[PDB]
């Protein structure tokens, strides 16, 4: 109802946890961190969260109709160029900033205070954007389309940019249809107005990765490290 | 040695402005008003301030006894590896943090709010460190040795690491004796509070590399090639 939308909705919901399988076994409502620094366990968790998020986004992308038939170089470049944005967007959409809870794609819940040592300030900024995003009340099928459009977009280096644009057209039409059926323009213009906040969060993430890499407590995962190096204009 | 102390003192003094040579013609404590974030003119000033200290610190280093006798590859690595830290320590000591005043090696005086957009938060950390250094009341001969010790120090990739080590021990001996020959015989809490400034300085250097990373990302104005080189040479990945 109709078919593309059902498949985007199903790809989205399968790429994250239900309330049922939310994982509280590391959660603590209060920890007392030494702010402004970090040990190897904090940095390794930060990295494992990034990697595990990319594994899950890759499986989600694989379920967007048309995506797995793009060239493998093209699927790679789309995912790599969109990963930080999608990580931040999906994280903000699923978290609970009214309770200081970051809820990650595996179901793991961690308090803001438990993220502070690995993520630095970035996690605080991500919760602010959670509130910012939640204030728009973006429904699931809308979010399912929008996140996919974050991924399926022009990027410098695509082998088949027109195939990618064609798929962007199909997803945009699918979204317009849904916003019509539901309305029965403005949320989206409202939404587009938060894109500068999102772009700042992406930069804040690259900055956090630079700092950790400088620090070098543990080495970064290969693919995260490629993504970071590839995003650098120099 | 002795004569080391005098040489070190003369190299330091000769590498900065006379009080009578201070330039206040650009100083404004009131800017009109801050937001939004850095534009191109702020960034270009940040790089101009950095670059301005390049030749000065290289000429100062040449006057340290023994520095010109390290290998040329070793002099270049020491200089590049110590550049941000020397810049920061010498700024900190020269400025007047009680008043928000930054005094650069050209003699140029700028208020911290004139600097803030270019430097980011870094300017505030540098200002905290400068308050902290100023409290320790470091005399000029002690400072003359400390700055030299920032420069002449073990670095990855030295060809003659034991020779860097000899010249550094020479300088640390000079310092230690001077701090004993002023502040009580025959012993050195003063001394390890002084030397305690070296790790905090490293930590601030890292904050500089962060700002530069961020500006290169933004890319409104590119670093000049020498700063860029120091940034890329000093990123250990």
């Amino acid at each position: 109802p109709a078919n593309l939308l059902t498949s985007l909705v199903r790809a989205h919901l399968d790429s994250g946890p239900s309330t049922a399988k939310l994982d509280y076994s590391k959660f603590q409502e209060l920890v007392l961190p030494h702010f402004g620094k970090e040990d190897a366990g904090d940095v390794q968790q930060f990295y494992d969260l990034l990697s595990g998020s990319l594994e899950v986004i890759r499986k989600w992308a694989e379920k967007i109709p048309g995506f797995a038939e793009l060239s493998p170089a093209d699927q790679d470049l789309l995912l790599e160029s969109a990963f930080l944005e999608l990580f931040i967007l999906r994280l903000a959409y699923r978290s609970k900033p009214g309770e200081g809870k970051l809820i990650f794609c595996s179901g793991l819940v961690l308090h803001r205070l438990q993220c502070a040592r690995g993520f630095g300030d970035w996690i605080d900024s991500i919760l602010a954007f959670s509130r910012s995003l939640h204030s728009l009340l973006v429904d699931v099928p809308a979010f399912a389309c929008l996140s996919a459009l974050v991924l399926i977009t022009d990027r410098h280096g695509l082998q088949e940019p027109r195939r990618v644009e064609e798929l962007q057209n199909r997803i945009a039409s699918c979204l317009k249809e849904h916003v019509a059926a539901v309305a029965g323009a403005s949320c989206l213009s409202r939404l587009l107005g938060k894109l500068p906040e999102l772009r700042t969060l992406c930069t804040q993430g690259l900055q956090r990765i630079f700092y950790l890499k400088l620090e070098d407590l543990v080495p970064p995962p290969p693919i995260i490290d490629k993504i970071f190096m590839d995003t650098l204009p120099f």
